[PDB]
């Protein structure tokens, strides 16, 4: 065939490789002799068995074979790459036809006085090329962690710069001997010179496959895309669909404008008349006996009293008053804790300079003397330092401090080049490795990047000592750091392990409590003055004791069952039974007080049992709508307001029952004893008059109920750290601190159990670095996860290291003593230990790798593997990622880590990332671990809880108040107004800035409890009237107003609002957002419902 390039005729120069031999295009070589085509079949390939005119000698092929070697291994990993190079160059010397696509621009005279090429020129288009580049443009370089590109190409972008440098002469480097260049342009009109091609193999080619790492197109691309979980349109979806809503209400409208309850009403009424009759039975008994039953009272104070005292009076800490400890993430926890060991104990140290630069001599200079005492003579009260506590990687190593001075070694570096050594360290830090061998990357050391104009550096410290030694160490460093002295301009925040937990248990605003007490007394005299104008202070100090008294004994009765309230929750009882516990002090009292200007034939003692059987039905349903909405709250699993709402059913019930047997025998003693003389509008006769514009009144709180029903999913989740922590605190500079000056994420650790690890079905589903290995493997599918969620860091697969630490290249890895599978020990440096794997016994399509029993046996050299000569060793990294007995893998951790999350709306996305990933998996029995999953396991959820919920009482509210109504027409109008105020609450809750929460959903699933007693009495008042009053609807809504909407002003609405006014002045800012603004908006929007809303609603009923 035509050949323009046959033979060698010696070297270019002294010390040269033998040079090509220009021929022309005419000449004909001999045929292929036998020894040349062996050669040139296994050293290229099958494609040459048929070949006969090929343009090649023996000298020429061997010295192709020479230098195929020098790259073949760095291009091995993809087979679909190394094809394309053995074709580019054994194309490029023995194809038969080479001057179809080669030309020789230049020649030049050897040594041996023989023309020898000098320019080669090689004609072909940009499609072999183009494929060629593609195939190889990902392969990656493992032991540097970087693309091969680098190297072999010069980090080539474009398949020109890549084959620019392939055709580049570099002798003296061992590239081409003589200049190439490629012509990707070719005419050749007459047919001339014929254009280079072959057969090109795509990394995802089936029969040359290639792994992700070394190609993208054979990685999981078919990733189910994930959508449609924010909105639809600029507005929330569900806005969207209410608007629509009232649109085709409206027209609706439009068109419109051209134009049995009696049959169980038997039982139902003799059930009220048996409820009338046991409780005037209470009644005679609680007034004939104010002795036996007000001692007694006393008494079971003190059996109470003494039992919190002595029993326990104890209360907890974060992981067991804000995570259920049935939950999965928590029983996830417990077997991560058991298997790798509980997490480390972090103690991270912000330093500040904001608004300028924070690095100077100074500075480092002030820094280094500080943060050596810390780590390593701080010693606590029991004389054990960081040393004794401190993280090490194995038996023997510097303890772990993830700080900037580890680039030095922690010695102080020189003033003259201080600044140019740390540049160096953060740019590479493989170069400044610490002393304990771990690069430190700069984004955990500094707040960006940049370093040099960084405005703060971080200094992580890690325990590994979970004994009560680590803590009292912990109170040392804190008591250390508050009385340290810092350089002018500078700011310094840190966070122990136990700060957190001693800092929500430090705001004993007990103080405020007193103070609302106090101001409730003093208007509680008031409310109870009498008509005449008589002041009885007895009564209202009666009514604040039985509510103390009240939360005594709920403490001590459920102190019994083991029950334990936190300092937080525990100082919100008070406020709460206050307001709701003398709630009906007045309504008793009131009643009585109405009784004695009327029925004058009865006696003190026959009245007050008129009183209390009239008012018998409303005040019990009040109890059971104060009960069940708790008991309801009591489903959030939550223990620190699980406990809340079982301190607080018992705290009612017992109020209840003491405000009907103990109070009433303290009214019994103190009006006998007075013996008053026998009881006989402005800002009043303006109110009715207002409500006679009843249409214009239900338009504008029917508008306003429609318009709160459309921001609802504007609510905002999650509970802010620095509101639970007192402000004036280190911590909330500190939580401050990491939301900005922090670069890296919570760790995660990918836990797998169960699975085998020793059959080659197995291993295939999580190594991600050999050809074979499952497309979805649990390598490849997370490498996907990186650019689409918030799991963002590199997979620190072990598996896939144990593999490569066998590879024969490696023969400093994996050493045998000959004859004997004995590992060969680091001291000889000899040849006396050969390497584990034959060089054709490990393969990248994972061949002849370990399986069976054979994988455990190598496990234990690698796992035990000095790490010092061979990077790969797994000891120092891998020490506690598994758990083998010598006959299989029981569980593996994988680690990676997630973004910042710079925020709470970050926090529950990472929680769902890490769980939707888990759940990816159906084979492997997989879950993921990162430190703070279990305490953001309600936001998953919360949703559809706080509908449930909220839902079932409402729909509670409409059965119990319509079976002590009797009305069914009357208690869905109840049901109406208590919902449309919720509604009304959930839109505030947006716009005042509070969150959804645990906290904020049982404070807004009790607001229904407290809701119905606004609107409860007017609507019994109105259900059931006087035969004097017109049986018309108009004139029983007037009268109910009249007989019952004073109490309702004093004594419902006016009780709670100085009961929770002074809430605003607490110290800890939990309790004024969570607990103020949302019950102080509720009296508001409750106090305009049940007095302008329902008057007017039920009028057209
Ligand atoms: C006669 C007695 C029996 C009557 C029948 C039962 C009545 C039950 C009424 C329940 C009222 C619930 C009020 C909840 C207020 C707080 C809501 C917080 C936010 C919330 O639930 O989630 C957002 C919106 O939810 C949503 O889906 C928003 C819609 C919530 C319901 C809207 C009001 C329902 C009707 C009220 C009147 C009933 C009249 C009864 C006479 C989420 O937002 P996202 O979708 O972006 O988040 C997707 C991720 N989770
Ligand atoms: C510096 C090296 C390590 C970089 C470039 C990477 C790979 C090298 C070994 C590759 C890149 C291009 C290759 C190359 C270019 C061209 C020729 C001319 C041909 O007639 C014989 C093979 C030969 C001589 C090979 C030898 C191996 C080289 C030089
Ligand atoms: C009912 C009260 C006692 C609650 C709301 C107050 C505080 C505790 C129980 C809870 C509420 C929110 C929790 C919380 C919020 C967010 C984070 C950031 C995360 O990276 C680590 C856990 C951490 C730091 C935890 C710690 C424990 C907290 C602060
Ligand atoms: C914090 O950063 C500033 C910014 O350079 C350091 O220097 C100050 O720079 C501002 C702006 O030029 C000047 O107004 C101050 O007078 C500088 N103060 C100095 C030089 O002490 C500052 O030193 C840094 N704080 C430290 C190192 O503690
Ligand atoms: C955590 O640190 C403590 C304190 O050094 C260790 O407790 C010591 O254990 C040794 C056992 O040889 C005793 O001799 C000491 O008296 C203990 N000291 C104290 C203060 O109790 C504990 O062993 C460490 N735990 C781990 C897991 O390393
Ligand atoms: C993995 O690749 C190796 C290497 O090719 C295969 O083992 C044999 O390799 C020799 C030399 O290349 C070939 O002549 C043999 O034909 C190969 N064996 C077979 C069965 O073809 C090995 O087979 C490959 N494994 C898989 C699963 O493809
Ligand atoms: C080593 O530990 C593993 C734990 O992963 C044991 O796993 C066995 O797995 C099989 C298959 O699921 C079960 O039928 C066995 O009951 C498991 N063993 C036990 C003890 O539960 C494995 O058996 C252990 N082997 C040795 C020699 O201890």
């Amino acid at each position: 065939a035509t050949c323009a390039m046959y033979g060698n005729c010696g070297k270019k120069s002294v010390f040269g490789n033998e040079l090509p031999c220009p021929v022309p295009r005419s000449f004909e070589p001999p045929v292929l002799s036998d020894e040349t085509s062996k050669l040139l079949v296994e050293v290229c390939g099958e494609e040459w068995k048929e070949v006969r005119y090929a343009c090649c000698t023996k000298d020429q092929v061997v010295a192709l074979r020479d230098n195929l070697q020098k790259a073949q291994p760095l291009i091995s990993s993809c087979p679909a790459c190394l094809k394309n190079f053995n074709n580019l160059f054994c194309h490029f010397t023995c194809a038969a036809d080479q001057g179809r696509f080669v030309n020789i621009t230049k020649v030049e005279k050897s040594k041996e006085d023989k023309d020898i090429v000098a320019e080669l020129d090689v004609f072909m288009n940009s499609s072999w090329a183009s494929e060629f580049y593609d195939s190889c443009k990902n392969i990656k370089f493992s032991a540097t962690n970087g693309y091969a590109m680098d190297l072999i190409g010069g980090g080539a972008k474009n398949y020109s710069q890549f084959l620019k440098f392939l055709g580049d002469a570099k002798p003296m480097l061992g590239g081409s001997p003589f200049q190439i260049n490629y012509k990707y342009d070719l005419a050749n009109e007459e047919k001339e010179w014929q254009e280079f091609n072959d057969e090109v193999y795509a990394c995802d080619d089936a029969q040359y496959k290639c792994a992700c790492s070394d190609c993208q197109e054979s990685c999981p691309h078919l990733k189910p895309l994930k959508d449609g979980v924010c909105k639809v349109g600029p507005l929330p979806c569900f806005s969207l669909s209410v608007l629509i809503f009232y649109t085709i209400c409206a027209l609706f409208a439009f068109m419109w404008y051209y134009l049995v309850f009696e049959s169980f009403n038997n039982e139902t009424n003799f059930f009220n008349g048996k409820l009338a009759n046991l409780f005037t039975k209470v009644g005679q008994f609680s007034v004939e006996n104010p002795y036996k039953i007000l001692i007694t009272t006393v008494f079971s104070i003190f059996v109470f009293s003494f039992i919190i005292f002595q029993y326990a009076t104890l209360e907890t800490d974060p992981i067991n008053l804000w995570v259920s400890k049935n939950s999965e993430k928590f029983k996830e926890k417990e077997y991560f804790d058991d298997n790798f060991g509980p997490f480390y104990r972090t103690e991270q140290i912000f330093v500040v300079n904001e608004t300028g630069p924070v690095l100077s001599y100074e500075t480092l200079h002030w820094w280094f003397d500080v943060e050596n005492f810390i780590t390593e003579e701080l010693q606590s009260s029991e004389n054990i330092g960081y040393q004794d506590l401190c993280f090490r990687p194995t038996e023997d190593s510097t303890c772990v401090i993830e700080s900037f001075t580890q680039y030095f070694q922690g010695a102080l570096p020189n003033k003259d080049s201080w600044k140019r050594e740390l540049q160096e360290c953060g740019k590479f830090p493989v170069n400044c490795l610490p002393t304990f061998q771990q690069p430190l990357k700069t984004n955990l050391l500094f707040s960006d990047d940049d370093i040099l104009n960084a405005h703060a550096f971080v200094v992580t410290l890690l325990l590994t000592n979970h004994t009560q030694s680590a803590n009292r160490w912990e109170e040392r460093l804190e008591e250390y750091l508050l009385d340290l002295k810092v350089p002018e301009g500078l700011r310094i925040s840190f966070n122990t392990e136990i700060s957190l937990e001693k800092e929500l248990n430090n705001n004993n605003d007990i103080s405020t409590v007193a103070i609302s007490y106090l101001m409730m007394f003093l208007y509680a005299t008031w409310a109870l003055r009498r008509k005449d104008g008589k002041t009885r202070l007895l009564l209202g100090i009666s009514g604040l004791l039985i509510v103390l008294a009240s939360i005594v004994c709920a403490a001590g009765f459920l102190t019994l069952f083991g029950l334990k309230s936190t300092l937080i929750i525990a100082e919100v009882i008070p406020f709460l039974i206050l307001a709701i516990g003398i709630d009906n002090i007045f309504l008793i009292t009131h009643e009585y007080d109405r009784n004695c200007e009327q029925k004058p034939e009865y006696s003190i003692d026959q009245k007050i049992i008129s009183a209390i059987g009239r008012m018998s039905p409303s005040i019990l349903m009040s109890l059971l709508c104060q009960t069940g909405c708790f008991l309801i709250a009591a489903f959030v699993t939550m223990p620190a307001v699980h406990n809340f709402a079982i301190y607080s059913t018992v705290s009612v019930i017992f109020n209840g029952v003491l405000q009907l047997t103990a109070y009433v025998s303290i009214l019994s003693l103190y009006e006998k004893r007075s013996n008053y003389k026998q009881i006989t509008s402005f800002l009043k006769t303006f109110y009715f008059k207002m409500l006679t514009q009843k249409r214009l009144i239900i338009i504008i709180f029917s508008a306003w109920f429609f318009t709160s029903l459309v921001f609802l999913p504007e609510i905002q989740f999650g509970l802010d750290q620095t509101l639970a922590v007192p402000q004036d605190s280190y911590l909330v500079d500190y939580f401050k601190d990491v939301y900005s000056f922090l670069n890296v994420g919570p760790p995660v650790y990918m836990v797998v159990k169960n699975l085998d690890l020793t059959k080659r079905q197995n291993q295939q589903k999580i190594c991600g670095k050999f050809t074979t290995c499952e497309r979805d493997s649990l390598a490849n599918v997370l490498e996907q996860e990186r650019h689409r969620s918030t799991i963002t860091e590199p997979l620190a697969n072990w598996l896939d290291d144990y593999f490569m630490f066998l590879n024969p290249q490696n023969d400093q890895c994996c050493r045998l003593k000959k004859g004997t599978d004995e590992v060969c020990p680091p001291s000889f440096p000899s040849r006396r230990c050969e390497t584990c794997f034959q060089q054709g016994s490990w393969n990248y399509n994972m061949s002849g790798f370990p399986e069976g029993k054979d994988f455990m046996e190598y496990l234990s050299i690698w796992i035990n593997a000095p790490s010092d000569p061979c990077p790969l060793g797994g000891r120092a990294p891998y020490s506690t990622a598994l758990v083998y007995n010598e006959t299989s893998v029981s569980a593996s951790v994988f680690r990676t880590a997630h973004h910042p999350l710079r925020s709470q709306k970050d926090f529950i996305q990472a929680y769902s990332d890490g769980v939707r990933i888990s759940s990816s998996f159906p084979e492997l029995d997989m879950f993921a671990y990162s430190p703070f999953y279990i305490f953001f396991v309600q936001y998953q959820t919360l949703g559809p809880l706080t509908l449930k919920l909220i839902g079932s009482a409402i729909i509670l509210i409409f059965f119990i108040s319509s079976v002590f109504l009797q009305n069914i027409r009357s208690s869905f109008l109840l049901a109406l107004v208590v919902t449309m105020i919720i509604v009304d609450i959930g839109a505030l809750m947006a716009l005042l800035g509070i969150s959804l929460n645990a906290v904020s959903l049982v404070n807004l699933i009790i607001c229904v409890g407290l809701g119905v007693e606004f609107c409860v009495h007017i609507v019994r008042s109105f259900t059931v009237v006087p035969s004097e009053t017109k049986k018309d609807a108009n004139s029983r809504v007037l009268y109910s107003l009249n007989t019952i909407g004073e109490s309702v002003i004093k004594g419902i609405t006016l009780t709670k609002f100085i009961g929770v006014c002074v809430l605003a002045f607490a110290q800890s800012k939990i309790f004024d957002v969570f607990y103020f603004r949302m019950w102080f908006t509720l009296i508001i929007v409750a106090a305009l419902h049940a007095l302008l809303f329902l008057p007017a609603l039920l009028s057209l009923f």
